[PDB]
């Protein structure tokens, strides 16, 4: 095609599917690679990953290859390093073969970088695009067929910990290739070399291929179990879950144990309810265009055609997913439904755990309400297990006890780089302003000082932030609830093969973990309340805890109509329900973590280097349980005065990036507090308009209320609007006549100059904030007016708009 990126991958078709259908590859992807085989590519990845960004060391500022210098997020010499350690011993610098199809590819890249620094993309492209596409998946591989720790060992060279979200850096690089400016011809070599590339990987994986050459109720009845979690797995993480799900059943008063279904014959689950209340769970992967996991085939194709009664059978069902596949967990949602077609009751709702978003903790949540459920459909041991013991240190030195902060023992204080979600930097509130001009909300500015923290950020990349729960609250619990807060303790984990120890920073006192460490004001989850049940001296509100402790009858509707829709925090609990009088320490194992809240970077660091603009809107709201709930993250800075108040925040990198050439124009769509981000973009754009470069349009979608309401950053706008640097400056006001105007409306206002931008100057669509469905329909407007202007039937238009997606054109940063 026109475009790198589309030719690139067009003239690599063929040489891509040659590749991963090579003997080597194959055999990586069915999992049957071996421990040496593995050590000869990953020395040879060694080999030429280092040439390779030697050559781009030497060229990353030739302007052939400029636009794609991402050593903090892309670079692998260092992890390759940490793994020819791991795999080659201490002394792997001398042991490390070099086979010749390796130095062949070496001497390629250096013949490139060294005479022909143009063609070095279609190397990069080759090497890097594929290491964050597949390599994810390979890992979970490798980490079940070598059988390596989780820390993730060995593996470095498949871990990127500056790419937050591979598919939009993959826009974003495509985007930064289709920068490069080159003629025909160049573009031709380019794409050959490509090919050239995947053929040397190609011979480089022949070359190594060649250095290579009972019935289990009956058994349940036999061990007496009642528990049986199958699993539907082909890369572990199912059997993680059913193996972690059975280990928890010995720890409820019953019993439990994993199961493959490709070893039994599941007909022989007819024979059983004839076990003392027994429960069946299943965790099923999809895998393929919907279709169950290799291991389950067996029993997917069992489920077709019977019939088989199985009454009396209590199952439940967890399924593992992924978002982005449009076949979302249809093996658990078929086990799910047909279970419960054939006669047997379901004991809790189906749970869709997504790849995309976070499997590991939705699974989390998804058993934490899970065991509740079965015990107070089951009956009740008296609630009478634990996960914690308490230790109380009652004589202790105070530079032994932990006093908030999140990583090492006196991190706060003793602030030393680097600084990330382990070693949060205090960052200094240096101006804490207010934004919104009327009364309905408060809407604030402030401004992280973050000298002498050596932390970089470019615009569009985020700011998380730890905050800290009301102290009002804190001693308001630690009143009703009679404990002193003031105790020095620790909650040491009694089940020893887990390195988790705490359930927070401990030795520290209950003050300090109900502040930093514990969220209390979320809605409690059906875990702590089935826990609490145990307190209750009254018995019209010790039943009212544990009916709100199942997914069925009028249990779940009372947990989601008074817990879950009025928004009742733990105090709220405590006071409406005056029997519940449980001890603080099993309170703080119960109560989940209290997490960090991340925003939109509203500032340029080519403008503050040394500090971090955020623009925020206070969440404070009357719940439905008469009482006011204020967000704890939004308040807390808001509390934060120049009066030194310290912020706990790092940095996350994002893929919201401008364009790399000052020429390309940008389209930002930012309604509310979406215009945050843009707020840096139009600095850094009037900055560049400052250094002299040429600077293309720039055009921005604000949307608010009314404009004397929370017209956001009005005089700055103005000034950069009447300063040139800010090309267009369209509001649309939701309140300010009859019908109500937003920001598509004005999209379509100027469809024919979006279009000439869009089509003619090769512009940079953005869309960020936290509007309702605003994705779809700036999305939509966009379809419309590529269909329109471009004479396109809707298919094309959409297929255009999807395009500009994928060169990284159109950008989103929603947020809920
Ligand atoms: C990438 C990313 C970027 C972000 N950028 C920004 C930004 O630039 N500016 C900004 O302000 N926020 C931003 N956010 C959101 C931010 O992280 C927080 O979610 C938000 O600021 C609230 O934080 P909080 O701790 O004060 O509220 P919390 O203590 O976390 O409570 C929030 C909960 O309160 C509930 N709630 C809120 N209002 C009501 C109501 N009337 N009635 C009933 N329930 C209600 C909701 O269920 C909501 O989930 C971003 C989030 C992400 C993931
Ligand atoms: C295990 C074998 C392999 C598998 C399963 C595999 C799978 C994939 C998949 C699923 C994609 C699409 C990702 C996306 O565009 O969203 C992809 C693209 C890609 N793969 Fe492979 N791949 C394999 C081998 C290789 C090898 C050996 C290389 C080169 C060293 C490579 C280079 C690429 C590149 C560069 C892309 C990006 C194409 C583009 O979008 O322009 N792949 N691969
Ligand atoms: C080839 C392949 C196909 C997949 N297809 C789907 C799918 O169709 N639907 C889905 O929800 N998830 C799909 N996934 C996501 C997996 O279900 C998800 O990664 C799951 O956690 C894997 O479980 P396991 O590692 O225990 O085998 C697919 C994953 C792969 C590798």
């Amino acid at each position: 095609s026109q475009d790198l990126s589309e030719a690139l991958k067009e003239a690599t078709k063929e040489v891509h599917i040659r590749a991963e259908n090579s003997e080597f590859m194959r055999n990586f992807q069915k999992g049957q690679v071996s421990r040496e085989g593995f050590k000869l590519v990953m020395a040879s990845l060694y080999h030429i990953y280092t040439a390779l960004e030697e050559e781009i060391e030497r060229n990353k500022q030739n302007p052939v290859y400029a636009p794609l210098y991402f050593p903090e997020e892309l670079h692998r010499r260092a992890a390759l390093e940490q793994d020819m350690a791991f795999w080659y011993g201490p002394h792997w610098q001398e042991a490390i073969p070099y086979t010749p199809a390796t130095q062949h590819y070496v001497k390629r890249l250096h013949e490139v970088g060294g005479t022909h620094p143009e063609l070095l993309v279609a190397h990069a492209y080759t090497r890097y695009l594929g290491d964050l596409s597949g390599g994810q998946v390979l890992k979970k591989i490798a980490q079940k067929a070598m059988a390596l720790p989780s820390s993730g060992e060995g593996l470095a060279f498949f871990t990127f910990p500056s790419i937050d979200n591979p598919t939009k850096f993959k826009q974003l690089y495509r985007a930064r290739m289709n920068t490069l400016e080159m003629t025909p011809e160049v573009k031709h070599r380019v794409t050959e070399e490509a090919k050239t590339a995947f053929l040397l990987n190609i011979e480089l994986f022949e070359e190594l291929q060649a250095l290579l050459p009972s019935s289990f109720v009956e058994k349940m009845k036999k061990t007496g179990r009642n528990i049986i979690v199958f699993y539907g797995s082909q890369t572990g993480t199912a059997e993680e879950f059913a193996n972690r799900l059975s280990k928890d059943a010995h720890r409820y008063g019953m019993r439990g144990m994993s199961a493959d279904p490709e070893e039994y014959d599941l007909a022989d689950l007819s024979s059983l309810p004839e076990i003392d209340k027994s429960l069946v769970v299943f965790c099923m992967a999809t895998y393929g265009e919907g279709d169950p996991t290799d291991n389950a085939q067996d029993f997917y194709d069992w489920l077709q055609e019977t019939d088989v009664d199985l009454t009396g059978v209590k199952f439940a069902v967890f399924g593992l997913g992924n978002k982005t596949y449009e076949h979302f967990n249809a093996m658990g949602k078929y086990v799910d439904q047909r279970l419960e077609q054939l006669g047997a009751q379901r004991i809790f709702e189906l749970g869709l755990g997504d790849d995309d978003g976070n499997l590991e903790e939705d699974f989390i949540t998804w058993r934490e309400q899970f065991w509740p459920a079965v015990c107070e459909f089951f009956g009740v041991e008296a609630s009478s297990i634990r996960q914690y013991e308490l230790v109380v240190h009652e004589d202790m030195d105070v530079a032994k006890v932990y006093t908030g902060e999140m990583g090492r023992l006196k991190s706060y204080e003793n602030q030393k780089p680097p600084f990330d979600a382990k070693n949060p930097f205090l960052a200094a509130v240096t101006a804490n302003r207010k934004l919104n001009q009327g009364t309905e909300r408060h809407l604030m500015h402030l401004e992280l000082d973050i000298s002498d923290s050596k932390i970089r950020y470019e615009s569009g990349d985020h700011v998380a932030v730890y905050p800290a729960n009301d102290s009002a609250l804190v001693n308001q619990i630690g009143e009703i609830l009679g404990a002193d807060l003031d105790v020095i303790m620790s909650l040491n984990n009694l089940d020893e093969e887990s390195n988790k120890k705490h359930p927070f920073p401990c030795p520290t006192t209950y003050r300090t973990a109900l502040t930093y460490y514990l969220d209390i004001t979320n809605p409690p989850r059906t875990n702590v309340l089935y826990e609490l049940a145990q307190y209750a001296s009254e018995p019209s509100e010790q039943e009212h805890l544990h009916k709100m402790a199942s997914s069925s009858g009028e249990g779940k509707e009372l947990y989601l109509s008074w817990v879950v829709e009025a928004r009742r925090h733990i105090l709220a609990i405590l006071q409406d329900y005056p029997s519940l009088r449980p001890p603080i320490d099993h309170l703080c194992e119960l109560l989940p973590r209290l997490q960090a809240r991340y925003y939109s970077i509203a500032s340029s660091s080519k403008v503050h280097p040394n500090s971090v603009h955020i623009c925020a809107v206070a969440v404070e709201y009357e719940a439905k349980s008469g009482r006011v709930n204020k967000g704890v993250a939004t308040s807390w800075l808001r509390a934060k005065e120049p009066a030194r108040a310290l912020v706990p925040m790092f940095v996350r990198k994002s893929q919201f990036r401008l364009p790399f050439k000052s020429t390309t124009p940008v389209i930002m769509v930012g309604p509310g507090t979406g215009i945050a981000p843009f707020m840096g973009f139009i600095q850094e754009r009037a900055w560049l308009r400052e250094q002299g470069k040429e600077v293309g349009e720039t055009l921005l979608y604000y949307g608010c209320r009314r404009s004397d309401e929370d017209y956001l950053y009005r005089e700055e706008l103005a000034r950069f609007h009447k300063d040139g640097a800010l090309t267009q400056l369209n509001v649309a006001f939701s309140r300010e006549q009859a019908h109500k105007v937003y920001v598509q409306h004005l999209l379509k206002r100027d469809r024919e100059h979006l279009w000439k931008l869009i089509h003619e100057g090769g512009a940079h669509i953005y869309v960020c904030g936290d509007a309702r469905n605003m994705a779809k329909d700036v999305q939509n407007t966009f379809y419309d007016i590529v269909a329109e202007f471009g004479p396109m039937e809707h298919t094309q238009a959409v297929d255009y708009v999807k395009k500009l997606m994928t060169k990284g054109r159109y950008s989103l940063d929603v947020w809920s």
